[PDB]
């Protein structure tokens, strides 16, 4: 429109109908010129790295983007209070996006001191990748999204992506993307950016605990009809059978099986255990691609810890977050905050403990039967099993790989899986040349006036509901905050104005029949 | 028609249409009489074989069989490269087949000296198993194909199938079919044959090459808002956690894992290499069913070497081709063409690695912790991979077992997995008896006029292209000829008139995102 | 239609209309079995030959072709004595070409003897290259086309092309071609072919010499109003300058001059001449392509001798015809006919002559004028030319190759150029295949039934006709037989039946002005 006239207001609210949630976030934000307006190759010999498993080519690119790829920023903690204890599922149906109230800024550095205009003829591009031709980078739990406190101002972060390398190098099949090739709305200070996007149809969240476990489905009152080996030598082979019934649960024939399990090495959150080796790396679980180890991380849904062995975790089977004003690199244990899945145990394996036992030889007179642990075990028919949990500050959503086959493409770390996800909302400063010589000169320009953008964005969800109809007769388990007192409310700013998540919040507390 | 006129015209072009496009191939084609019009029992004591992993029953057929199912008996090389260049996927749509200028002949000898001359009178049988009755034996890599060329004149196979055995005895539940008991139309010099196929809704084959591998698909430039397990010993188990950004790329957390992997025994190409024993039956990759061990070949899609690695192949997990004029037993690595599947490292793990490493026990003050390798991996929740890719030369589709469960039913050796592909074709000259006794006799009559016959065979198949979309800058890998002076052209004749197919193509050039 | 009934009748007759003459023609023709159904790669290391001028690499294909291209094969010798001595010019319109009364046999030898009967149910391949896909060998003056007398049986030569080439090898850009990837008509004995063909538009060919010469133009009666210089000295640079008139009809200003030049050398025809070297190739005009000289035969139109010099020839600037039952390899010169180009000296350059002299230094006090001889004269601005004449024996059209630019495309051996030209019309026997073995073998089959084809090929062409308007007073020169007796008639039988063509005829009589 106008310099003078705004572009879009503030939303920022909730709207709680019978079967759907509509969420609306507005945040404010900042844009900085990235690599000063110029496309760079980065490697892991441009980082100074020289371990294979860690060697990587790709480029970095001076476009920002968006991104709003955690439940944080859509729901307040009430918010999501109210969908984990009155809701059995829930599942994204549609977005609204919008960019508006641009203003870019100029700075000048005169000795020591700078000076902030505005630009008022200066423009900001703008773009979405609808038709997924750029890598996705949104599926990788990174830092950078809009924050939980609608009053936090945050940083675009700077887009990158990765592509085929061979240690530091490139072959021949390796891709190189500008970003200017793709149309882009130019954007001054009176106008504003918008777009709609509808998820694709994706299973609801089970946002449920199971109140009954896979091995306790019978009949606690009945015999089977059914026999099972109980004896065989007489104290010659003396073939006994019993019916299977009550008195021995263990035995009786079922029709479903736990889920798959991929081993973890366990790890105690006790202090003053002595552990025997440094075992982070070697004593790691693992899987190999082309020559380069990748740690299993998260890898499938299993249950964290048996029952009552809260103090142990997966060595990288559960998601890790970290508090407010957590350091970067190596932090003590009360720093971070371990997630545990402890509510699925009633139909996945324990992450820390193998899946079965399984014959191995043929018994005779003269060798005794033989068995041997299962430390990893794919799919077989009949299994049933439940994803990962969703978290308040967890991923959302991911995008499903474009491959020839999958299996269940639920994201390990947690999510939607879809293969259109949410596109990629790329931002970028159109550079502004200084003062160009008064000769002619071939070369491209490297002279810029130094700039910057901020501006609001607001992002609207629609959610659809799945309510529950259970008839459990006594009280279900409900998130709640405790009444206490505390120096603190949780959830909330503390004296210098620092909001802080105290807790992981997960979505299982009701519960359901297996 | 009559005996003086045309029952068809020879049609062998191709048409590129925008989404489609339409192979036609025809061929000149003989027909024997095959065990002298009779069936007969056969097994591995006809054969003269004992081991039991080779024991087998059956019956030969005396009918012959029309066989189209690999891709050079429908694209020329020039046709190919123009698909696979300009195409990221392609699948076949319908079915057009012709039997045209039937020639029956009949051959005399007298002493040493054969005559060959028409019988216009005998009649020749061709019907398809539409209903999918008997023994589907075009999903096996079997010669007799129409040859690449169209100028080759090419000897129909005879027709032959299997039934369930015990060593070289049959079992009650064996089966034994009659193709007499079918209907079939009977062909005279003046008649022809044709009928048309669907093809069922298949997946496009991937002739792409992915441009990201699965563990690169996050922004180089943010870190993950999740923490790792970095340390445990001070130099007491001091637990310490770091954030999992681009510096580390081999710990963060990922979203899917790559597909399932069956370990084959590594084998260099390199002359002047000591192998420490005979290995390539005892070191096998094998799978057992009823006692009996079959060789896992190809076995599941992996990638056939790491990078750099291109002297290494599996035992038994790629194709193999011959070279023109190789001979059929113990021929040299230079008599062969090895397939390979390197594409397919981003996704798929290598065939000649373990899958990755699990967890085996619990680590403590007394323990270290341990690992074990996995050789052998099943489908897991959230795996992604890419199937085999086809060639020129290799198959096209496969029919799919009828059998209760299946899980990604693409074809092991490459190729479109169908429940109900292209039916067989099956022909057969009709018998004539020579002159019978004039006196009447019981017995079934054993003296007929040798015959055999000759015609064209003309197959039409529409094919649905998926054009590529890319946004990437520098130019893809392409197939391309080597303008370098030869003796010969590659895929054309040689002094001799002998057709030869130099190496195998893939369809992988082009390149998208993971 | 059937065994028993003609396909067609035997046409052969010419029609005279007032701007129109349509000539048809009929022949018999055989057509063999060539390379034994096969396609071989041939080059000069195949034939045994060195010569880097002479090295080559193609193919030879197993298919016949039908060429018509040449005046005899459609004029008789009276047709041709009318159009010459009538029209000032001609050019084809339109075609109709026709295959019918297709005759296959079989050949079977014992011992010594063969047999040959009818094969009914056999079948013979023809199309035509109307998208001009195939390399083009009606262009040059190659044997086996229709006879000229419509009494004569006719081989069907061998198809056949060549490609790029590097001494005997091939390159990367090499292009092999299969003659049965082409729909192609398959005709048994009741079956016939045929198609029609529209001529682009073409310039008459000039049937006229001029009967004024270029530098003959003015008026002989009156002076020019243009001066030229006369004198120089004295006997001082003394310029003096005087009117061009008839006196001095050399130096008279003109508007236009002779067309290009490229000298040959001059050869007598005059036995007991002693020549002082073997000239034929070294002292040879000839161009070069890429390292490899080749002949210039018979180069760009020029007088073939000065007046009252027609024992002197352009040693390859002229058309050699071949008298009847003259030998293949270095026959003397009463064995050929050599065809001149004496009517064009009014317009072109003499072939054994230089074009002119061209002032190649500033003359001076001190230096003589001086002049330069020009023995090769590209196009210039003003020239005029005629092309090269046509003749009873000679080509008719030849193909425009494609390329990006071309001068005047009439073909240099006289004709109409054209860039579609008529399609090349290519036929092959059907293969039929001996009796295969009992048990199935891969290889293609290589034993065949010797056979062979015979049948009528009709041509019809329709000729536009450009009348003579002339007011010439005096008779003009007409093409006439001699009424002195002789054994023979001229362009008939001998007494062993054999038809000979005494004389080449050209097609300028007629006379008409500059």
């Amino acid at each position: 429109d106008g310099v003078g006239s705004s572009s879009g207001n503030w939303h920022c609210d909730s709207q709680w109908l019978g079967d759907r949630v509509i969420t609306t976030s507005t945040r404010t934000w900042a844009l900085p010129t990235y690599n000063n307006h110029l496309y760079k190759q980065i490697s892991n010999s441009t980082s100074g790295g020289s371990s294979n498993d860690n060697a990587y080519f790709g480029y970095s690119t001076p476009w920002g983007y968006f991104d709003f790829n955690r439940f944080h920023c859509h729901f307040s903690p009430r918010d999501w209070q109210r969908l984990i204890n009155n809701n059995w599922g829930f599942r994204p149906k549609r977005l609204n996006f919008k960019l508006f109230n641009i203003q870019v800024k100029e700075v000048t550095d005169n000795n020591g001191v700078k000076t902030i205009a505005n630009n008022l003829t200066s423009t900001v591009q703008v773009f979405t990748d609808s038709d997924y031709q750029l890598p996705y980078v949104l599926g990788s739990a990174h830092e950078g999204c809009l924050p939980p406190f609608p009053a936090d101002v945050f940083m675009i972060p700077q887009y990158g992506y990765l592509t085929l390398n061979d240690g530091s190098q490139a072959v021949g099949r390796s891709s190189f993307y500008c970003l200017e090739y793709f149309p882009s709305q130019m954007l001054r200070t009176g106008n504003n950016f918008q777009f709609s996007y509808e998820f694709e149809n994706v299973p609801f969240h089970s946002s449920y605990a199971h109140s009954q476990s896979l091995d306790r489905l019978m009949n606690p009152l009945i015999d089977q009809y059914l026999y099972y080996l109980s004896k065989t030598i007489n104290g010659q082979q003396t073939l006994k059978f019993s019916v299977a019934g009550p008195s021995n649960m263990a035995v009786q024939g079922r029709n479903y099986i736990p889920g798959p399990s991929y081993r973890q090495q366990r790890v105690s959150t006790t202090v003053t255990q002595a552990a025997a080796s440094e075992f982070a790396w070697p004593g790691a679980s693992s899987w190999a691609l082309n020559g380069r180890n990748s740690l299993m991380n998260p890898g499938p849904a299993m249950a964290s810890h048996k029952e009552g062995e809260d103090r142990f975790f997966p060595l990288s089977g559960s998601l890790i977050f970290g508090k407010q004003g957590t350091g970067r690199d190596n932090v003590d244990a009360d720093k971070v905050m371990i997630t545990n899945e402890e509510e699925i145990k009633t139909t996945n394996p324990v992450a820390t403990e193998s899946y079965g036992q399984v014959a191995t030889n043929h018994q005779s007179a003269q060798a005794q039967a033989q068995t041997g642990w299962v430390q990893n075990q794919g799919i077989l028919p009949g299994m049933v099993w439940q994803d990962r949990d969703v978290y308040l500050q967890g991923p959302i959503w991911a995008k499903i790989p474009h491959t020839d086959g999958n299996f269940h493409p639920s994201p390990l770390m947690g999510g939607f899986g879809m293969k259109h996800p949410p596109p990629q909302i790329l931002i970028k400063n159109t550079p502004v040349p200084a003062d160009p010589p008064t000769a002619f000169n071939k070369d491209k320009l490297n002279s810029f006036i130094t700039q910057y953008s901020t501006g609001q964005v607001s992002v609207e969800i629609e959610w659809e509901l799945q309510k529950e109809n259970s008839k459990r007769w006594n009280p279900e388990i409900q998130y709640t905050s405790n009444y206490y007192k505390s120096n603190n409310v949780e959830f909330a700013v503390n004296t210098e104005g620092v909001y802080s998540e105290p807790r992981p919040i997960g979505t299982r507390y009701l519960t359901r029949n297996l």
